[PDB]
C-alpha cells in the first residue's frame, strides 16, 4: 500500500495571525501557489494517487483539487469526512495569537495549543465561530461533533476513518492521498509511525510538500516516509 | 428519527453451552423461529424499517434474513460492519461455560462475564477459535480487530459507525433496523439512554423482540424504548 | 473474473400457474429447497462470491439468503436493482396461463410470451397487480419504470447496471453471484455469449442449478459456462 | 427538485480550433474566468447545490472545481461517470476543425457535427487521441467505451446514469448540480423537456452560465429552464 500525505498551505486568518480550527476559511494566494506546487511535485516524482480523501474544510479541499489539476489526476474519486478536520480550536476560534500569548501566558498558551490532551476552552454556542449546527454536518450525530478539541480527541475520531473507510482501499490495493491539516494528519502520523504521547508535540508537517508513506500489508511503515521536496521540507 | 434493534435468537453453540463472541456460529432451529416472531411483531406492530444494517456474524444476518421475510421488506438496502458485532470474549470462546464457571471462581467467571471496565484473557492465534486473519475482515485496518472485548470496548469501537453512518439514515427520515447482539445492542442502548457504567451490567435485551425507538433530531429517545410485544418482553 | 448466476426456484403464483412479473410473489416450499441446494452446491464445487447483487423481488432476495446461509458466506456485501428483476408481464401479470392460452392463441401466445421484442399489452395503473408507485422504487426515474416488457426491453435496462456497477466487482478481481430471475438472467447469457436476436427464444436457464462463467479481461467467456450441476441442468 | 447544469467554458484546444470529444484537454485561462462566474451566479442567486455530479473530463471537473469554490460549497459531495463525458468526436478528436470543413464538404461536416442519428468515423486504437484503454475508464465494461458517439448514443449512455443515480438524490431533495458538456447537457435537456429528434440540433447552451430547473415528483420540468444571467444567455 502506498499513502500520500498533503497539508494544505497558509489560511487567509492564518496570515493575520488568526486561529482558525474549523472556521471555514480559505486559503491564502501562497497557499494556492503552494497546492500548484504539491501537485507539482506528485507528478514530477510520479506518485499517482487512485483516491481522494479530504475534510470538510474549504482550506483543504481546495489544495486537493489546485494540487490534483496540476498532477492531471482530477478523475480520481474523492471522500470527505468531519473526521479528517483539523483540530476544533475552543472559544480560542478566531482569536489574535499575540493577543491570545498575553491574556494566557507561555505556560497556559503552549497548554491550549500544544497540550496533547488539554484542549482550549470550549466555545460558546452563539459565539459567531462556532460551526456547531453548520450543513456540512447535518447528517452527522450531533453529540460526537466537538466544541473544543487535542490532539487527544482528534485522535480519537480520526481513527475510525482511518481504520475502514481509508484503510479499505489501501487494502485494495489503491494509493491514496489525504489533502488535510496540522493537528489531523500529526495524529495519523504520530499513530502510522509509533511516536510517544510525549513527543508528538515536537513534530510539524510542513504545508504543501506530500509525505509518502510505504506501508506494507498490516498498515505500517515497509520503509521510512519521506517528502516529495526533502530538501524544503528538511528546512523546518 | 425511528430505529428498530433486534436481538439474535439462540445459536447452535449457546445451545451446547458454549461461549460465542466472534466465532460465525450458525443458529439454532429455536433462533430461527425467534427471528419469524421478530419479523411478524415488526409487521403486526407497524414497524417498517427502511434499511437494514447487520454486523458480520450470520447468526445476526440470518435474523434480519428471516425477520425480514415475515415483515414482506426483503428488498430493504442491506449494510454490514464488523463494529456492530457481538464482544469478543477471547480465550473464553470456543470453551464450555459450565467448565469455565468451575474452572475460575465467580470472581473470575462473573467479571469476565459483566465487568464494564476489564476484558477475557486474548485468545491466541493459534486458536482454532480466533478469528485473526479472517476474510470477511481483510478490508479492515488489522491493528483494530480485537482478541478480547469489554462492553467498554464494544461500545467504543461501536460508537463511530452509529455517529457517521447509521446516524445519517436516522437523521434521513429512514427507520433503520439493526440485527446486532446482546453487548453491542446494550452498549448502543446506554448511549442512547445515557446508562451508567454500574447499571449497565444489570441490563439485557430479550433475544427475539423487536425493540423500538422514537428518536429527536438530536438522536435522543423521545419517549422510553419499547417492545414489539411488550408482555413477552416484561417476563425478563 | 468469475461471475455465478443462479436462478431462483419456483414462486407461489408459479405453482399455481399464474403469470408473475413484477408482482412480488415469494418462493414456494420447493422453491426454498432449491435455494439450500444451490448454495449447497456453491459450497461443493468451492465457488465463493466475494459479492452479491439481487433484484427488488423478495424471491430472488430468499433464494439469495437461503444459499448464501448453506454457503457460510452470509456476511457478503449485497446490492439491489430494479434493473436484475424479472421482465414486467404486462396486463398479462396475475393471470392464469393456461386461460390466457385460450384467450389469446398460439401464436400470440408465445408472441407476448417468446417474442424477443413483441411485450404483453401495457398494464393499467390502476390494476391490483402493477406496481406503479411501488415503495421500493419511489427513489428511481418514475418513467424509465415500465408497465410491460419484452426480454429486449429488459436487456436495455439490465445493461448499464451490468457496464457499470457489477463490471466494476468484476474487475476489481471479486467473484460474484447474480440472484435473480428467468427473463433478467436470460438476457444477460444472450449478452455474455453473444446469441442472435432469432435463437435467445430457445435457451432457458434451470432454476436452483449456479451457472458460472469464468471471464477474461474484457467481460467474455475464457472458457465456456458450467453448472454446478451439469446433470440435473440435463 | 432542483437541477442545475453548467457547461464548462473554453478549453486550451477549443481555442487552437481542434475538436475534443473524450480528449482529456485542459480548461484555457479563459473557461477559468467564466467557470468563477459561474459560482459567481449560483451564489448571487442563492443556488445552492447539495450534490455535485461531473464526467471524468478534467475540464467539467475544473469549472466544478472553481464554481464551488466561489459558492463557498466545496464541501458538497463529488459523484463523476463516465455517461456525463462529452460526445466521442472519434477520428476527428486530434483534428484541426477548419481542415476537416475543407477537407469534408458540408455534407460530411456539418452531419458529423449536429446530425442525431450518425456518428463521426471511428478513431482506430493507434491514435494519441483514443481513449481505449484509459487508466479512469478500467472499472468500466471495456466493451461498451465508444470510440465514435452521435448524441442519440450519448443519450443513450447518460440515460441510465440520469434514471438510477441523479434521479435519487433529486428525489431525496437533494439540489444536484452537473457539471458535463455541450452535447451530454443538451442530451438531457431533451429529455426533460422532450425536444423532437429534428429540433434538438437547434439547441446550444451557453458555456460559464448554471442553467437551473426546477422539477416536479416524476422529475419534469414545473415551469421554464433559466439561466442565472439571463441576458448574458440570451446574447
Amino acid at each position: 500500500p502506498k499513502l500520500v500525505l498533503v497539508r494544505h498551505g497558509q489560511s487567509e486568518w492564518n496570515e493575520k495571525n488568526l486561529f482558525t480550527g474549523w472556521v471555514d476559511v480559505k486559503l491564502s494566494a501562497k497557499g494556492q501557489q503552494e497546492a500548484a506546487r504539491a501537485g507539482e511535485l506528485l507528478k514530477e516524482k510520479k506518485v499517482y494517487p487512485d483516491v481522494l480523501y479530504t475534510s470538510k474544510l474549504s482550506r483543504a479541499i481546495q489544495t486537493a483539487n489546485i494540487a490534483l489539476e496540476k498532477a492531471d489526476r482530477l478523475w480520481i474519486p474523492v471522500n470527505r469526512s468531519w473526521r479528517l478536520n483539523e483540530r476544533h480550536y475552543g472559544d480560542l476560534q478566531g482569536k489574535d495569537k499575540a493577543e491570545t500569548l498575553k491574556k494566557f501566558g507561555e505556560e497556559k498558551f503552549n497548554t491550549y495549543r500544544r497540550s496533547f490532551d488539554v484542549p482550549p476552552p470550549p466555545i460558546d454556542a452563539s459565539s459567531p465561530f462556532s460551526q456547531k449546527g453548520d450543513e456540512r454536518y447535518k447528517y452527522v450525530d450531533p453529540n460526537v461533533l466537538p466544541e473544543t478539541e487535542s490532539l487527544a480527541l482528534v485522535i480519537d475520531r480520526l481513527l475510525p476513518y482511518w481504520q475502514d473507510v481509508i484503510a479499505k482501499d489501501l487494502l485494495s490495493g489503491k494509493t491514496v492521498m489525504i489533502a488535510a491539516h496540522g493537528n489531523s494528519l500529526r495524529g495519523l502520523v504520530k499513530h502510522l509511525e509509533g511516536i510517544s504521547d510525549a513527543d508528538i508535540a515536537k513534530l510539524n508537517i510542513p504545508t504543501g510538500i506530500p509525505l509518502v508513506f510505504e506501508l506494507d500489508e498490516n498498515l505500517k511503515p515497509s520503509k521510512p516516509s519521506y517528502y516529495l521536496d526533502p530538501e524544503a521540507a528538511a528546512a523546518g
